[PDB]
């Protein structure tokens, strides 16, 4: 069961799902929950479904937890009970019930369940290509299955979300799409929260306030019932906390508290993590004091990218005078775009549920791939006391890709770290093989003999990686997932082939070694060609994989064996580990830039564009040699 329930008593009997059944409370329970129950009983004992207060569930009123979104669930030989404290609770009972049913069978169980954190879900809030409409449809259904009740729409690059077109209603096509997303959100018990991001060019006047409210009104007409205003990542007048708080309170008093049926009203502050706060400035205490108490305030932790600690959340809660609504910046990869972040969710304090109003994850622009972290976050926010990092990661993968779960585990296990970055945030990766790696390498470098078992583990790892990559490439169960990851799967296969060949180099005679060495060089060039043609975004272009432990191991082993060979045979083989066509500290190629890692000869004459050192326009001059750090060319 994911999320794990608050309380579970298991009998180790099982019963058959009733072929004949009496349904009770069908006409009066949450229709969303009844429809789910009706699909499970498709094709087909008393079955009682309802909310506390329905006649159907009167007998169980004392067992239904007294919590928002709580439910009581029971399966024995005589009857099944599915009883929410409220309509969403009934739906949630059904989502648990759906996981109990396996091959027409049910375990005898009794569950009392409820979430520890009130708002749980996803903020689509990253920079990059916004999720596709089809991907959002898929996400919403995923959220309902995992008891996430919150979807905050706010892609930084949607021009109708952010500046200047925040002021304009969505075009007809986009409008009808959002209208469909809201309906689907509603059917899956998810609050569609529409965010606006106006602060970079907002004027503190009646004109812009009215345009904002008019925009909120248009969204309301599309079916939207929760709203957010984001003031993150801006400078200038829009950073004024008094004005922000006045605007939010106006929205609250003239809009949210005036419509019949508005739910969440959320803001993200300009000072949205501690490092970006001014402890000595008046910004957060002003919001805390002035913002109306029903309005939620978002927080990403001690840093833009960070895990949530007891001390960290105490710090913010004391200032905002309410429990922070956490905006968790993982697995978002918009600042390490050459990486996929597919590892487990961990690092968040599991005892601080009372200290947060909400917990949402900011995911990758890769929607399907983000489901691993999203599933885990749903498990963590619902039952943080029972949260199990590794089991939930494994459960997520088996959920997303049952036909190739182990292959996806293999790929994800080695695609979890971010590499060095300006946010200082890192994750573990390849932890299984890390000790056999460091040992193999330490011994190897010193001239000491390595353990054969360690050499075999590495060998076994490369073999498994190639099986996993080729199987994932051909998988048709979740095509959108395969599309997202495919460039990384190719790079991951090359990595493993490169590992096997390097290991063969450590292992016969001069001729054989030279074959292996030339093969390694060709594989390096192939990796370079993938890094240069795939995922060519303006920020971190290319495709990096197994970067924490596996690639450094392979590279360092390769450099070492080439050195020993050169000493033994008095040779001059090139030991460099990344392919570079241009000659020169390693050079790097990024899009049409050639740079020296913080005289040069290009492999051809190109028209020059510019040169920047830490600048001169080259006005298209033919160029092949630069002597005296980035050269831009036409390419
Ligand atoms: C509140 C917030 O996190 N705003 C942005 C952010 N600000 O530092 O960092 C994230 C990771 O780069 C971005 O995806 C977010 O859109």
């Amino acid at each position: 069961l994911q999320p794990p329930p608050q309380q579970l008593i298991v009998q180790n009997k099982t019963i058959d799902l009733p072929a004949v059944y009496q349904l009770n409370g069908g006409e009066e329970a949450n229709p969303h929950a009844v429809k789910v129950l009706k699909e499970l009983l498709s094709g087909k004992m008393l079955i009682s479904i309802g909310e506390k207060g329905d006649k159907s569930v009167r007998k169980y009123s004392r067992q239904i937890p007294d919590h928002k979104e709580g439910y009581y669930l029971s399966v024995n030989e005589k009857e099944i009970v599915l009883a929410g404290n409220d309509e969403r609770g009934t739906y949630y009972a059904l989502q648990t019930f759906a996981q109990l049913l396996k091959d027409g069978k049910l375990p005898e169980v009794e569950i009392k369940d409820y979430p520890s954190v009130r708002y749980r879900g996803v903020v689509e809030g990253f920079y990059g290509t916004p999720w596709s409409h089809q991907a959002r449809l898929s996400q919403l259904k995923f959220y309902g299955k995992n008891k996430m009740n919150t979807y905050i729409y706010g892609p930084k690059d949607d021009p109708y979300h952010s500046a200047p077109n925040w002021r304009l209603p969505y075009p007809d096509k986009e409008a009808a799409q959002l209208q469909e997303l809201v309906a689907v959100a509603n059917e899956n018990e998810v609050d569609f929260v529409w965010a606006i991001h106006p602060g970079q060019d907002i004027k503190w006047n009646k004109e812009d306030r009215d345009l904002l409210l008019a925009k909120f009104e248009k969204m309301y007409q599309l079916g939207v019932r929760s709203f957010a205003v984001f003031f993150d990542d801006i400078s200038g007048e829009g950073t004024n906390p008094q004005k922000q708080a006045e605007l939010l309170n106006y929205i609250d008093e003239k809009f949210a508290q005036v419509k019949p049926d508005i739910n969440q009203l959320v803001m993200c502050p300009t000072e949205y993590n501690k490092s970006w706060s001014n402890p000595n400035g008046n910004y957060l205490t002003t919001l805390g004091d002035k913002l109306n108490p029903s309005i939620q305030i978002m927080w990403t932790g001690d840093r833009v990218i960070s895990d949530i600690t007891r001390d960290g959340i105490s710090w913010i809660n004391e200032r905002i005078k309410r429990p922070a609504y956490i905006w968790w910046n993982f697995p978002v990869s918009d600042y390490v775009r050459d990486h996929l972040l597919l590892g487990p969710v961990y690092g968040n304090d599991t005892t601080i549920a009372k200290e947060m109003s909400g917990f949402v994850t900011n995911p990758m622009e890769h929607a399907e791939s983000s489901k691993i972290a999203i599933y885990s976050v749903a498990s963590y926010a619902w039952n943080p006391a029972k949260y199990d990092t590794w089991q939930t990661w494994k459960d997520a993968i088996r959920t997303i890709l049952p036909s190739a779960a182990e292959e996806l585990e293999c790929f994800a296990m080695h695609n979890s770290d971010l590499g060095p970055n300006g946010h200082g945030y890192r994750r573990e990766e390849s932890m299984d093989i890390q000790p056999a790696a460091e040992r193999f390498l330490k011994a190897f470098k010193e001239g000491k003999n390595y353990d054969k078992a360690d050499f075999e583990t590495l060998q076994y790892t490369f073999e498994r990686m190639k099986e996993s990559a080729d199987i994932l490439l051909m998988n048709t169960e979740n095509k959108p997932l395969i599309v997202e990851i495919t460039p990384w799967v190719h790079q991951f296969k090359l990595t493993a082939e490169m590992g096997e060949e390097v290991l063969k180099m450590v292992e016969r005679n001069e001729s054989y070694f030279l074959r292996k060495y030339n093969h390694v060089k060709a594989l390096q060039q192939q990796m370079f060609y993938i890094d240069q043609t795939s995922n060519q975004n303006p920020y971190q272009p290319g495709v990096k994989t197994a970067t924490r432990v596996i690639k450094p191991l392979i590279d360092r082993t390769f450099a070492t064996v080439v050195k020993f060979f050169n000493q033994k045979f008095n040779a001059h083989l090139d030991a460099t580990t990344d392919y570079m066509p241009h000659k020169m500290l390693p050079l790097q190629v990024k899009a049409n830039r050639v740079l020296i890692s913080p005289e040069i000869e290009l492999d051809a004459i190109y028209p020059g564009e510019n040169i920047q050192i830490n600048s001169a326009g080259l006005q298209k001059a033919p160029v092949k040699f630069v002597r005296f750090f980035v050269l831009t060319i036409e390419k």
